[PDB]
């Protein structure tokens, strides 16, 4: 990787993200006026926690499937050994979904796109996860404040997944090298777009894994 090889990695990560983003950004922004009515919100609140869990678990499964496909398109990831592909997706997929959620979040009214319309955190009252759901919305709010672009999400989430510090890697030197190349690509693309500012404004990695860890615990109770 010299400079044109750095610039090639960027466009490839940004194309792979575009092809697996699940919902187009244009349709998320256009739908910000299609908000759940007061009556539709009550309908969600009256449902059992089990019904809301089956909905959310199946939406989380569909979101994770697109995260796997984004990785399966990453130049480098597909040459790793099967155990390494698995170890990276096991530790990183849920964090990637959390970062990805910021595109579907509207900071103007603290709502998220869910099942066809925008709804506040009150929509998920039946789960009994108000504290966890508040932190999820507050993390998405801190990423939406920065106006996180599609390509920033693409490169940033590629670094969330390609991390050599994951305990269980069989070829930790290969991941470290892919991680190193993605970092040059991310830091270079911030310079090309005059966005160097967002680095110090991004959430600390510990906050992303601590939010993810709490969410993983909720997946049982
Ligand atoms: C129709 C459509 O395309 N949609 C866009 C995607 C959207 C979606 O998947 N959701 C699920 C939705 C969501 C809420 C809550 C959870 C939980 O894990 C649950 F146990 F209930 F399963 C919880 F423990 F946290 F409570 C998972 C997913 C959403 C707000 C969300 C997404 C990602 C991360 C955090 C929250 C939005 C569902 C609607």
């Amino acid at each position: 990787a010299s400079l044109t090889e750095i610039e090639h990695l960027v466009q490839s990560v940004c194309k792979s993200y575009r092809e697996t983003c699940q919902l187009r950004l244009e349709d998320l922004l256009r739908q910000r006026s299609n908000i759940f009515s007061r009556e539709e919100v009550t309908g969600y609140q009256r449902k059992s926690m089990w019904e809301m869990w089956e909905r959310c678990a199946h939406h989380l499964t569909e979101a994770i499937q697109y995260v796997v496909e984004f990785a399966k398109r990453l130049s480098g990831f597909m040459e790793l050994c099967q155990n390494d592909q698995i170890v990276l997706l096991k530790a990183g997929a849920m964090e990637v979904v959390l970062v990805r959620m910021c595109r579907a979040y509207n900071a103007d009214n603290r709502t998220v796109f869910f099942e066809g319309k925008y709804g506040g955190m009150e929509l998920f009252r039946a789960l009994g996860c108000s504290e966890l759901i508040s932190s999820i919305f507050d993390f998405s709010h801190s990423l939406s404040a920065l106006h996180f672009s599609e390509d920033e999400i693409a490169l940033y989430t590629a670094l969330v997944l390609i991390n050599a510090h994951r305990p269980g890697l069989q070829e930790k030197r290969k991941v470290e090298q892919l991680q190193y190349n993605l970092e040059l690509a991310f830091h270079h693309h911030l310079c090309k777009t005059h966005r160097q500012s967002i680095l110090a404004k991004l959430p600390p990695k510990g906050k992303l894994r601590s939010l993810c860890s709490q969410h993983v615990e909720r997946l049982q109770i």
